[PDB]
């Protein structure tokens, strides 16, 4: 008579968002993250987005996004180096879990208008 607890491990899919990217098999987009400080802890954010890349041609993460997970992996005590490995850590789709944010709040969002490029 001890231990137990059967229900689920860790489920919301409400909080975070989970911003995928289908990008190319074992290739590198050029995702740059950028790290700062707040008051007792840091947090992991994207500096900028590589031109003509399977991120920026889709729009699915943006300069200032607030990442709150990674593949399963917490951006609460994480660093860039961490944070950088992750992204060339994919087999095809990135899971980069963002928070609600206004630049983006949609995993698949339509986009209409004469251009686009």
């Amino acid at each position: 008579g001890s231990s137990g607890s059967s229900g689920d491990t860790v489920a919301n899919a409400s909080g975070p968002l989970m911003v995928e990217i289908v990008k190319t098999p074992g290739s590198a987009l050029g995702i740059s993250l950028t790290t700062t400080s707040l008051r007792n802890k840091s947090v992991i954010t994207i500096d900028r987005i590589k031109p003509a890349s399977v991120v920026d041609r889709s729009g699915a993460l943006h300069p200032g996004d607030h990442i709150l997970s990674i593949d399963g992996t917490s951006m609460e005590h994480c660093s860039l180096l961490e944070a950088t490995k992750l992204l060339a850590s994919i087999s095809e789709k990135v899971r980069l879990e963002i928070l609600p944010v206004p630049q983006s709040q949609r995993p698949l969002r339509p986009s209409s208008g004469p251009s686009s490029g």
